[PDB]
């Protein structure tokens, strides 16, 4: 049987990951010594460097040099390099973002010995994003290639944008609206294991869950947030901006700051056609494909910090981050810290914003049912091993999948 591995490279917002995947040819995984993936990350990511992109480019040399590493000398000159650049480029003023991504193709093809095809960058789509994301996550579950009522949807709530996709019925596949503004189109049809799928997909740039709480504190700007703790004071930094935060000397709040997070959604836009999530954006049908959502990126991390949510994934329901909430926007700024001890240094002042954000976004967003099952996820148990649960996989599943001779399990 033909072999072939794949190097993805994910250009987040806040990181830059490396993931290396082994295929057999039928597009099964192959182990890479104990595990079935290989995978490394660095911060800060490719915006982080949008006056320097030669510098950017440069970040990428050690996770390609560890990805090298991996993959047995022999076989680099036929292993696919591709990168994906996300939100955080699609937030950059242009001229940057195309710059951040030339260095990047320099850099690969004066560095890489792996194979890098014309289109090995890009900046993808929102869509594809959703989608790759999609195909990983049903992939790992086996639920590919089944009717589309037996798939998992998925909510990807990266630190720029989040995305939701879940397939759909040919039906509401003919009926999709046009999209607004401005908006890429609501819907993907592809082919997965023999079988076509309609996915909606969508994706709401700026509201991540880092550039959400940068909403949220612009609707105090001159003043104290409500979902920020008393005791705390600093510059918050994100993307070429400064915003002077604090919290009250009375403490956060979790109500008021709740109404920051439902008010930055934008509810009450105008619905060019019903049913609408927030801003106007068409909610795609709510059918049997998304009756059960894994949920995943910031839905795991501040979580699985505080104990709520458990390596590699599980079931849990949203009133979860409720809870989270409240419990957080009780604490002052000196008692969060001792009672989260896990939680990263320079998280820790948002962890009453991001959860009644990440509450708020499920059940007004996204209209979920507060005591609906959910699973959270970092990862997928597969076969013997954690593969790890984000929209790299997929774009692998795409690349191999039309090698010569092997099974087209992916396309389109
Ligand atoms: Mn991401």
């Amino acid at each position: 049987l033909l072999t072939s591995y794949a190097v993805i490279f994910d250009a987040g917002s806040s990181g830059s990951r490396v993931h290396v995947f082994n295929f057999d040819q039928n597009l099964d995984l192959l182990h890479i010594g104990n595990d079935l993936e290989f995978t490394k990350k660095i911060k800060p990511g490719l915006s982080s460097y949008a006056d320097k992109p030669e510098k950017a480019a440069e970040s990428l040399i050690p996770l390609l040099e560890e990805a090298e590493d991996v993959v047995p000398e022999e076989l680099h000159p036929k292993t696919p390099l591709k990168l994906g650049a996300t939100a955080g480029l699609r937030l950059l003023d242009g001229d940057a973002a195309e710059k951040i991504l030339q260095a990047v193709r320099e850099m690969f093809r004066n560095r890489s010995s792996l194979s890098v095809q014309p289109d090995a960058v890009s900046v993808i789509d929102g869509t594809q994003e959703g989608s790759y994301l999609w195909v990983t996550v049903n992939y790992l579950l086996g639920k590919l290639g089944k009717k589309f009522t037996k798939t998992v949807g998925v909510i990807d709530l990266g630190g720029a944008s989040v995305q939701m996709a879940y397939a759909v019925s040919r039906n509401t596949a003919k009926n999709a609206p046009k999209p607004p503004q401005g908006e890429d189109p609501y819907m993907k049809k592809l082919v997965l294991k023999g079988k076509k799928y309609d996915l909606y997909v969508h994706s709401y740039l700026r509201y991540g869950n880092d550039a959400a709480r940068v909403k949220i504190f612009k609707t105090t700007d001159g003043a104290a947030s409500p979902c920020l703790l008393a005791g705390y004071e600093d510059i918050y930094r994100y993307s070429g901006e400064s915003y002077n935060i604090y919290g009250p000397t009375s403490g956060a709040n979790f109500n008021e700051c709740r109404d920051l997070a439902l008010q930055i959604l934008r509810l009450n836009e105008p619905c060019s056609h019903e049913n609408c999530t927030f801003g106007g954006i068409w909610d795609g049908g709510k059918g049997s494909g998304q009756k059960n959502l894994v949920v995943t990126s910031a839905f795991y991390y501040r979580s699985s910090e505080v104990g709520f949510v458990t390596p590699p994934n599980s079931k849990n329901r949203p009133l979860d981050f409720e809870t989270a909430a409240k419990q957080a926007c009780s604490l002052t700024f000196e008692e969060a810290k001792s009672t989260f001890p896990n939680v990263e240094k320079d998280k820790l002042p948002f962890v009453c914003v991001d959860f009644t954000y990440q509450y708020t976004l499920l059940v007004d967003g996204f209209g979920l049912d507060p005591e609906q099952e959910i699973t959270v996820a970092e990862g997928i148990e597969y076969q013997d091993a954690i593969v790890e649960t984000a929209w790299p996989l997929g774009t692998a599943i795409e690349a191999i999948s039309s090698l010569p001779k092997f099974n087209r399990l992916m396309y389109f």
